[PDB]
């Protein structure tokens, strides 16, 4: 087992949309954790020539999800969007980005 | 900016066992999404032939703690750890895990 490519930890949303600019692919993305929202992680994604932001959301039990399907861990929801959109506007799948060797 | 080499996300909290007993150093550690918890996160760190966990808890704001300090972020939290002992019975300061090249 390796850690996950995708989790950045405590990183400004303004650094998140500097890297993700830099990806290739879109779905290139980075979970992060909330500057604004203490406690809260936030999901930035790239699309085009620009980074889409997402908030994680929680239901009353401490589940994650970003509209309706939920999980129990930020890895199950990170997973789930590989292989579903996580835009209502295009489809945008979630894949690691190019990490740097 | 890299991602963390300690968040590994669901794993089992046996198979963190699995992974930190094959590490050299005291403080060696890896940040899991709990499986018994849904939503909470545990902390696994080893020390000597055994490998120690530790519920990451919340205050009522959501900020993250292990004892009494609490921080925005799980980022705060582990590197406030790195120079604070997570134990209270002996002298542990995470360090990162030898990542497999
Ligand atoms: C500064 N405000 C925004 O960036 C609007 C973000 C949601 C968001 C709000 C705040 C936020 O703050 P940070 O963590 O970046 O500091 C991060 C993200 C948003 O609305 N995103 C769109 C959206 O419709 N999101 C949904 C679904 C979701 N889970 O975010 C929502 N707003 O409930 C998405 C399709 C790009
Ligand atoms: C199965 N139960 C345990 O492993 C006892 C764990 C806390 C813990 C409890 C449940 C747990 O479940 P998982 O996420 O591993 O599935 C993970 C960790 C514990 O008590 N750890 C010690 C401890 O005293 N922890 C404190 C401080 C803390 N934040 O965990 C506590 N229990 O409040 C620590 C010094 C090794």
């Amino acid at each position: 087992m390796k850690p996950h490519p995708w989790f950045f930890g405590k990183i400004p949303r303004a650094k998140a949309e500097e890297m993700l600019s830099k990806q290739r692919h879109d779905g290139a993305f980075l979970i992060r954790e909330s500057e604004s929202a203490p406690g809260d992680f936030s999901l930035s994604v790239k699309f085009g020539n620009d980074v889409q932001h997402f908030k994680v959301l929680r239901d009353g039990a401490g589940k994650y999800f970003l509209w309706v399907v939920k999980f129990n861990s930020l890895n199950e929801l990170v997973d789930y969007h590989r292989s579903t959109s996580v835009s209502r506007n295009q489809q945008i799948f979630l894949r690691d980005i190019e990490q740097v060797p």
